[PDB]
Order: C-alpha cells, then sequence, then structure tokens
C-alpha cells in the first residue's frame, strides 16, 4: 500500500523526535498547531477503519506512532492541569471552565454515554481516573443529576480536583483518593473508566472482582484513525466481560465509548 | 466472555452438521428456515463491528463458523444452479429471474457499487467469478449500459451462464472461460471481483500483475456480523493496493463493496 497519510504522519513525527523523552516540558500554547496537524488526520472521516489499521499496525510506523502518542498524552495532561489551576483562581469559574479547549467535545461525549448507559437522575455513578480537572464527574451531576464518586490515585491531584469542584459550587460530586479497589466499599449503578486510566489489565481485573452482572460499565477507548492518539483497550484487557453497545465518535470527539457487563 | 449468540450459533451449526451427515446434496427449499435463522443473526444492526469480531472470531466458535460458512456457499451455489436452469426453460425468463431469492439485494448492491465506481454507460467492465446465474454481469449491461466480460473458471458453469444470458435476450455480456489471468488479454475500465472468487490471495496477486494504477477495482467482502456468512478479504490479500472508498450494506444486502487502486 500507498496511503497519502503515511508520509503526512512520518513528517509530523519527524518534528516531534527532538522532544522525545521530554514532552512534559512542552509549551502548551506553542504546540497547539501540532495538535491541529495530528487531529486533521485523526478526524478525517474518509479514512476507513481497515486503512487506519493498515497504517497503525505496520512495523515501520511503530516509532512515529510512539512519538505522536507521547505528545498527545503529555499535552492533554498539561492542558487539564493548567485549566484546573485557572478555575480555582477565577472569579467566574464556570465561564473559565467553559473556555477549556476540549469542553465542547466533553459535552458531546457525555451525551453519547448517557444514551448508551441510560443515565437517570439520582442514579449513583463512580468514575475511575478523575485527574486534576474532573469534568466528567462534574457533568454527571450538573447535567445528568447523578450522585458521583470520582476516584483518583494521586493524593495531590485528588486535592486539586476537590478544589475545582468546590470552586464551581457543584453538588453531589466527591473525590476519593485511592486505586480502583476502593469500589469494594461503594454501592453504585454505573461505573465509568477514563480513557487514561492505566494499567488497563490490572484495572479491569479489579473491577471484575467488585461488580455484579447488572452493573453498567462504560469505558473509553480509541478506534479507527483516532487510535493514532493512544493505544486502544485490547481484547485481553476486557476478559470476563461482554460488550453490549458502542458509540463511535464524530466531529472533534476522540473517544469511542463501550458498554460492558460482567459475565454471565 | 459470554455471548448469548454463542449458544445460538453452536446450535445452528449442530443442525447443519447432522444434516450434512445424511445428505451431500442440498435441499434448497427445505433449508430456507436455517438460512433465515442465520441471516437474522447476520443482520442484527445493534452489533458494532468490533463486537462482531469478539463474538465470531472467538477460538471456540471456529468449528461452528466453518460449518455455517460452508452451508452459505453451498446453498448460494445450488440456488443459482437451480434458478439458471429455470430461466433457460421458462417462457417468461425475466419474471423467472426476478423471483430469484436474492434478486432485490443485487439491485441495491449494484446501485451502491455504481456510485462507488462512478460507472458510466459504454465503459468496459470485467467481472471475475460469474457463477451459473451471472446477475451482476446481466445488470451491468441491462441497467448500467456497460460492455461486459464475465469470467468463470468452471467450463460447464460458464456454458450454463451463456444460456441464461441468451434466454434473457441480454446484449453486451460475453462470458470468458478461464481464471483471473485472462484479464491480461482484455481491455477494461473497471474490474469487479466476486465475493465468492477464490482464493483471494492468488486472485489479487494476479490482478496486481495485469492492471495499471488508474484502473478502478471493486471487490466484495463481509464486515461486522455479516462475516458469519463468509471469510472477509484480509488486508494482507490486498497488499500492493490502496483502499479509496467503501460502501457498507444495510437492509438485507450482505456484501460490503471496496474500491481500490494498484499502488503506487
Ligand atoms: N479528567 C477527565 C479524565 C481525563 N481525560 C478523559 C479524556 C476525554 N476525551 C475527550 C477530550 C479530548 C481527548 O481526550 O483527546 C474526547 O474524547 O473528545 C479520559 O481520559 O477519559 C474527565 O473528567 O473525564
Ligand atoms: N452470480 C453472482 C456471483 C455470486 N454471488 C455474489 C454475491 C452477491 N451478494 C448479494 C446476494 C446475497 C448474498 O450473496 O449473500 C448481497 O450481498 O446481498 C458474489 O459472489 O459477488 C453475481 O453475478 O454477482
Ligand atoms: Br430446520
Ligand atoms: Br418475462
Amino acid at each position: 500500500s500507498c496511503y497519502i497519510y503515511w508520509d503526512k504522519i512520518k513528517r509530523i513525527a519527524s518534528r516531534l523526535e527532538g522532544m522525545n523523552y521530554h514532552f512534559d516540558e512542552m509549551d502548551t500554547s506553542g504546540v497547539m498547531p501540532l495538535l491541529d496537524e495530528i487531529e486533521e488526520i485523526a478526524h478525517d472521516s474518509t479514512i476507513d477503519f481497515e486503512s487506519a489499521k493498515h497504517i497503525l499496525d505496520d512495523a515501520e510506523m511503530n516509532h512515529a506512532l510512539s512519538l505522536i502518542r507521547k505528545f498527545y498524552v503529555n499535552l492533554g495532561m498539561k492542558l487539564e492541569m493548567e485549566k484546573a489551576q485557572e478555575v480555582i483562581e477565577s472569579d467566574s469559574p464556570w465561564e473559565t471552565l467553559r473556555s477549556f479547549y476540549f469542553y465542547p467535545r466533553y459535552l458531546e461525549l457525555l451525551k453519547n454515554e448517557a444514551a448508551l448507559g441510560r443515565f437517570r437522575r439520582g442514579e449513583r455513578a463512580v468514575f475511575i481516573g478523575g485527574g486534576p480537572l474532573p469534568l466528567t464527574g462534574i457533568l454527571l451531576s450538573h447535567v445528568y443529576g447523578m450522585r458521583v464518586n470520582v476516584v483518583e490515585i494521586e493524593p495531590d491531584i485528588a486535592e486539586l480536583s476537590r478544589k475545582v469542584i468546590e470552586g464551581l459550587g457543584v453538588d453531589g460530586v466527591n473525590v476519593i483518593t485511592g486505586d480502583e479497589t476502593v469500589i469494594d466499599g461503594l454501592e453504585f449503578d454505573v461505573l465509568m473508566v477514563a480513557a487514561l486510566a492505566e494499567p488497563k489489565r490490572r484495572v479491569f481485573r479489579n473491577i471484575h472482582r467488585y461488580v455484579d452482572t447488572e452493573t453498567r460499565i462504560i469505558y473509553r477507548t480509541y478506534t479507527g484513525m483516532r487510535a493514532i492518539l493512544y493505544a486502544p483497550v485490547s481484547d485481553d484487557d476486557i476478559t470476563g466481560f461482554r460488550r453490549a453497545g458502542v458509540v463511535l465518535p464524530s466531529g472533534k470527539v476522540n473517544n469511542t465509548s463501550v458498554l460492558v457487563f460482567k459475565c454471565p
């Protein structure tokens, strides 16, 4: 094969090489054009899923793919961290939050997930992998009227995220510091897993031990050319579960959302 | 995992296995219920493509899947053989043709492909894998006004197909007895490869030798739950080609149609 996107990807990657192993030092505003380049390819609806797989699975693409994924994960983390701090310091926290680069996609992502998982007011949600800016948790309560526990493994990140929630004056959203195993002492209707929650194998194996067959579990992954951004959840990762539904993204939304149930 | 389709599929395969034990010769009328049970699974639009591979390609499904795929091919061949002879004997050949079980699906499929392939009246088309009832060839002339060569490897099947074309009074459809290698000796604007043309790897290697980079090539395959019917064309099969468009089926149509060009 001979896809035009192959060379386009190699070229972008060539301009990332010089940042390798130090992407966390990126200037956030300065690198937005690079994210645009990458997203032009990721979001191209003329690329079929078989062609995307052809490109992303080729051994000659391994190194370029690694660079793009490192860039993406580090930019996302830094953008969230910076916005969390801005929200806490703001006189207009909800307006500040609404200016977050990814805010509109999150609204769409959540709308997708709420249909998939049939969310209702007063249902209890647990979200694994809150991060510094726990936007999903916030919207679960703010839009969908759910009662929410967000789980975050890093104590300092957890503390920041609580300050964001409090700054906004959002109710019914609590942050629990811990690993995924904290769900043992929770009672909940819906469990969600962040796209960035890692390592997938350990996390899903632990979830399997603590949910029953009625618990709606939604996790986020990457399909098609969007898999250029981040490694998709593998089939091995979700052993012991059955897939019940999927929402594939459109527009600028990156994540595919997957509904699974514990077997049987 | 633990898909309820697994039990359903194994039970259908059990019935197929038992039937095969008693008869080598298919009873076309008698097995229509079995086909309908299989197609109800294939046509389940609630199941996404990724989930389909999780259910169909699971290791313990291989035996059942192979039986279903053998049934599907043998039934299709027998239905075509039977209808071909009926058409040849009929005082009302078109009425007889239209009563063919899959007839309306071919109309919808060819519409998909004519858009994908930008078919124009008077263009030369070659179709590899005509079978006894060369409906695609017939439609390419009758509806699309193309000048058509249909290629069929089995001499007796090729002969039968010529009698069907003559019975229908269809002009502009010639049948070539041979394998795919006959295309070196032909001029054509579009090349089509039947869903059932085999073996895929050899067919595409031969095509690659004998076409240029400007010639439109459309092949038929199976995706999602429709892969229960027949083994899909693999990305390895199309090495040396690039995908340039895809039409996914809906309704009762079974085939996905893919446009490729020879690289580079
Ligand atoms: N703090 C986040 C969790 C961290 N990020 C999210 C990512 C959400 N993805 C969005 C935003 C853009 C992106 O991730 O590239 C999308 O798919 O369009 C996750 O990992 O699930 C939250 O509250 O959901
Ligand atoms: N005689 C046939 C060739 C044999 N069948 C075709 C298959 C046409 N597929 C149709 C008919 C139903 C089916 O094949 O299951 C569809 O996808 O809905 C092929 O192999 O390309 C023809 O003329 O196209
Ligand atoms: Br039966
Ligand atoms: Br007639």
